[PDB]
């Protein structure tokens, strides 16, 4: 017997107590070892409601990653609130590791194992777990990287699809590689290579999934209509360096177009931080070939408003609220109290 409750979670990780990589160092002192003997408990014939868009776990992971980056990804200068601060900003080792979220005694985590679960409402195949699986805290905009994949079809997630202000999380069932490189020896110029055959296939499937939700209306993709570079570009951290990649070549409805898509990128030093209002300034990039090969496993989308008297729905890549990133992996969990 249980009821919906919120409590203070703890984390578990396979961090190596030697590694200087920042998530390992943080997980070494802020998390416990992962359960070596985990065993979920099926809740035979239990139907339970979930809400990924209203889930305290997401906020608790958000505070962790805020704490993690604050302890690890230190800018030389922060302009937080007008009170500029010039501190140490050594170049670090940065490569996200899986974090597990675990309940204390007297609570458990209910896990939705419905393969088509969209994030909100009833789940019919519920199990109980002590900890989540290992979630990589990958910070990004527009494209969700290195996540899990949807088990069956492409899943559309939104608190309310009808509300255009509510962000859409596309959970892909097939990952699309994105290979980003700042070549060795304009030291901020970089590029991400994406196989255009794969991407346009997956994007076409996304259009067709979106059609099912929008009355078979014409689905149009467009670049973001204004905003900061972090969200108008596909932003992410690669080996400590902030990459900003132009995805206009991705979010065109063009598709003699199917070779390698090369996105122009810039490594940016002055960041509009995702943690909270503030610009952070980092050092110029490290030397050498800076390369991150990531799986695109999700897309963050915002649907244009004022199209109800038209035949089209236009979608633009979104992001900025990293809670939606954690939400994209935490969606099948929810904390309950042992009543
Ligand atoms: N109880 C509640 N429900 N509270 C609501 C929470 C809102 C949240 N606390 C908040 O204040 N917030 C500050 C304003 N925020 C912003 O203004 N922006 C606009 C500028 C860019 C930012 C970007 O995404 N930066 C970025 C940087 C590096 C990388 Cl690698 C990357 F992928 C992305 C996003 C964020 C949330
Ligand atoms: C429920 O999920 C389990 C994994 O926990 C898996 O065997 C299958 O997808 C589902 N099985 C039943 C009997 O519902
Ligand atoms: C998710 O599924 C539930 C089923 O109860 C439904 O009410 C809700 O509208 C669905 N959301 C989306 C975005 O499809
Ligand atoms: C990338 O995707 C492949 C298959 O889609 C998967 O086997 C691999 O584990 C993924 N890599 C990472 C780092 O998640
Ligand atoms: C992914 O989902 C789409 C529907 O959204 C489906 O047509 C396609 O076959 C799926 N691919 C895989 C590998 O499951
Ligand atoms: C979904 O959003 C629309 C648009 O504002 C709103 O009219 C509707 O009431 C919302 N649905 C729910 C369940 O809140
Ligand atoms: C990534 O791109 C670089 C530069 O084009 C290339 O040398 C490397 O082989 C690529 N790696 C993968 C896994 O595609
Ligand atoms: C691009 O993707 C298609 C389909 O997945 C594949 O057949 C092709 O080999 C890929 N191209 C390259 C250059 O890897
Ligand atoms: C991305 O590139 C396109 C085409 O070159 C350009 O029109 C657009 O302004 C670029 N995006 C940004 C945010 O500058
Ligand atoms: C995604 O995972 C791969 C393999 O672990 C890693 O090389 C890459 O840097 C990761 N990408 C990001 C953005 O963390």
């Amino acid at each position: 017997v249980w009821k919906d409750a919120d409590t203070t979670l703890f984390c578990a990780s396979d961090a190596k107590a030697y590694e200087t990589e920042v998530h390992n160092v943080w997980a070494t002192h802020a998390c416990v070892p992962t359960d070596p003997n985990p065993q979920e408990i099926h809740l035979e014939n239990v139907t339970e409601n979930f809400n990924m868009w209203k889930n305290n776990m997401v906020e608790q992971m958000h505070e962790d990653i805020i704490s993690l980056w604050d302890q690890s990804l230190q800018p030389c200068v922060k302009l937080t609130g007008g009170s500029v601060i010039k501190q140490a900003c050594p170049k670090i080792s940065f490569d996200p590791i899986p974090i597990h979220y675990c309940t204390p005694a007297g609570y458990v985590i209910l896990k939705c194992n419905d393969k088509n679960f969209n994030g909100t409402g009833p789940c019919k195949n519920v199990s109980s777990v002590q900890c989540t699986h290992g979630i990589k805290p990958v910070v990004s905009t527009q494209l969700l990287l290195n996540g899990s994949l949807a088990e069956e079809e492409i899943i559309i997630r939104s608190e309310n699809l009808t509300n255009n202000a509510k962000t859409i999380i596309v959970h892909l069932n097939k990952s699309v590689e994105i290979n980003c490189t700042r070549p060795s020896n304009d030291i901020r110029k970089a590029y991400c290579e994406i196989n255009g055959t794969k991407w346009n296939k997956v994007l076409k499937q996304v259009t067709e999934k979106l059609k099912e939700h929008f009355n078979n209306k014409t689905i149009i993709f467009q670049p973001p209509s204004g905003g900061d570079l972090e969200i108008t570009m596909h932003s992410f951290n690669c080996r400590g360096e902030f990459f900003y990649c132009n995805t206009t070549q991705l979010f065109n409805n063009t598709c003699g177009c199917n070779g390698t898509i090369t996105l122009p990128c810039k490594i940016k030093q002055i960041i509009n931080m995702w943690q909270g209002t503030g610009q952070a300034m980092y050092a110029p990039p490290i030397d050498g070939k800076i390369n991150c090969v990531s799986n695109i496993t999700g897309i963050l989308l915002t649907r244009d408003g004022g199209a109800n008297n038209t035949s089209n729905e236009t979608f633009r890549p979104g992001g900025g609220d990293m809670r939606d990133n954690w939400r994209s992996e935490l969606y099948k969990y929810k904390v309950v109290q042992i009543e």
